[PDB]
């Protein structure tokens, strides 16, 4: 099937001799415009306490909200160099996001940021979040503020399964009350092989999130709470599209849970970081980094069934913290005009950075 | 919707009664496609000697590389001075960095330090089809004779000018070179401009994918004939959900000098930019970059016409690749891509040839 208009739009030279690629091009939706297509500007440094600082990791910025005349952002913060996993795991810092707490900063212009103080810290020895609390996002509901984040219980071994903690407050400045129990855990059905600390050696891989549940982000949606997350699997494979990473959602009736994973998981087949937002009654999601559908912006009318809306150039701003103060409903990608991100200055220390993006115009 | 037990497990799908839109897309992926076309490029590396960046000089769009007389040889577009663009006197200004070019060549023993030799093919006499610029060249060696094919513009270089492709040949890789008296390829003639203003977007009819331009000509001896792969630009080109509309075609001749006849199956890509193509396993492989819904893929056609996606790879930093035709291309699909030449934008006026690497992911 095809019209004359479609043939002309596609530049197809002979409808009696359609190449494989032209056949794929004729399956693209004809009513899908260019308004999901965007390009990022160069990453820009931040001023004040969010400038690079030797000896300190500040990374993985949350979404930004505005309260009290000020932008707020939450982020992972640790100090000291990273050794990695070849030595004493009880003693060393295995990743830059090991040994973290969650701190926060505010800004009147989104450029000069004042680090205010800790928001959420590691629990006492033996608790589920004693090793590191890190990789945070922010949700507001009915005048309360919620931070969901990754937790690790010591030791931070290659094979450890992280969980997700939740903390709440009555002001964006805290103080915050942590949940006594994690709100989300990886699947329980993988099975390791042997005793070596090797995340690739398994007897059974288990579900797509049998190892890790990452980048938790909660969107109040349809009167319920949709926690989108990234699974890593035990025995993760590399495919024609790279690392095999997929996204899930878990849904709660109330902010504090219980969050029950959707039978439709995984709700992506690709991606890495979680970057999602409600738009026109549904949920938009930027899929990046890994997988056959990396570098796409996707949209689900029901937060579950995502369709490709654009295929964009490789995205330079990783782990985006979305500008939630934007006029999100104006345009599918209005929320992405600016926001926060980070950059690997070096293997030990990273810093938060600001990005911009624009639609392309002829 | 079909599936097998083994697909469901490979894809990490949690429940076959509740398949997400994304999970259903993943079920269409070919189940016998391994991960051996998946690669990552390293960072661009500068060249030494005369192919170091040189303020005031453009050297760009490196041809594929061959080895003769003990040295690697490369041909490229070379011009001098700033670019004015299209807002001035077209007859006298330099409208693009690749305007006012001749084709030059360099040699090197290690592929790192390059000595610029001299002009290989220069603009023709005032009024000839190639008087304005000769640029964007490829090399092909056939039965002891060397062939360059390149783009040509006849002055004036207006927005709406249609470039063509010229061909030259020599008995030695140092030349002297003899040019074809006529061009060997031209853009489609079925587009219709709208208005008299120089505006490549204003059309009554767009015509074929290659109605405005026929770019990056590259000839591959194949099945005893000569397959000239090229990138079309289209009169009235749109920005779509995948960005600029850019597609590739092929034109086939019985003999190196032509006549080249366009395949009825054009276009044989639905995305891409500069041509980067190589023989492999009795078929043809193609690196699709920069633009379109299938950008950042490597594809392969068993017949040089019907290409299928073999990998989806991280955003490709090396455009306009000049492939290593000395590589043992049949050894594995991406063997040829271990190293080669490309270019980079130093600024809007000057570009430089660079060296790239890639590696299969572990
Ligand atoms: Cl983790
Ligand atoms: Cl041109
Ligand atoms: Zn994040
Ligand atoms: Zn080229």
């Amino acid at each position: 099937t095809f019209t004359p208009e479609q043939i002309d739009h596609l530049g197809i030279t002979d409808t009696n001799h359609l190449s494989a690629a032209s056949k794929r091009a004729l399956k693209w939706p004809t009513d899908l415009g260019n308004e999901w297509f965007i390009q990022f500007g160069p990453l820009q440094p931040l001023k004040g306490d969010l400038a690079y600082e030797e000896g300190v990791v500040r990374r993985d910025p949350s979404a930004i909200i505005k309260e009290n005349g000020k932008y707020y952002v939450w982020y992972s913060k640790s100090t000291g160099p990273t050794q990695g996993f070849g030595g004493d795991i009880e003693k060393d810092k295995v990743f830059p996001w090991d040994r973290c707490d969650i701190w926060y900063a505010t800004s009147e212009d989104g450029w000069t940021w004042k680090e205010e103080g800790p928001a959420v810290t590691r629990g006492e020895k033996g608790a589920y979040d004693d090793r590191s609390v890190f990789t945070v996002e922010i949700m507001k509901w009915e005048d309360k503020y919620y931070l969901c984040y990754q937790t690790v219980k010591s030791p931070y071994n290659v094979r450890v399964k992280n969980q997700v903690g939740l903390a709440w407050a009555d002001s964006p400045d805290g103080p915050w009350t942590k949940s006594e129990e994690p709100i989300l855990s990886p699947a329980d059905n993988g099975v390791w092989k042997g005793e070596e600390q090797d995340r690739f050696a398994v007897i059974k891989k288990g579900d797509f999130d049998s190892h890790k549940v990452h980048d938790p982000c909660i969107i109040p949606y349809k009167g319920k709470f949709y926690l989108y997350y990234k699974g890593e699997q035990m025995g993760e494979a590399i495919t024609f599209g790279g690392r095999q990473i997929r996204h899930g959602v878990a849904i709660a009736d109330n902010p504090k849970g219980p969050y029950v994973k959707s039978p439709y998981n995984p709700i992506s087949n690709s991606g890495h970081e979680i970057c999602v937002w409600p738009y026109n009654g549904g949920i938009a999601s930027l899929i990046t980094t890994d997988g056959p559908e990396k570098n796409t912006i996707q949209w689900a009318p029901d937060g579950i069934n995502f369709e490709i809306k654009s295929v964009i150039p490789g995205v330079n701003a990783h782990a985006i913290g979305l500008n939630r103060t934007a006029d999100v409903e104006k345009e599918p990608t209005e929320i992405l005009r600016w926001g926060l991100t980070h950059i690997y200055n070096n293997g030990d220390y990273q810093s938060i950075m600001r990005f911009s993006s624009e639609r392309k115009t002829r």
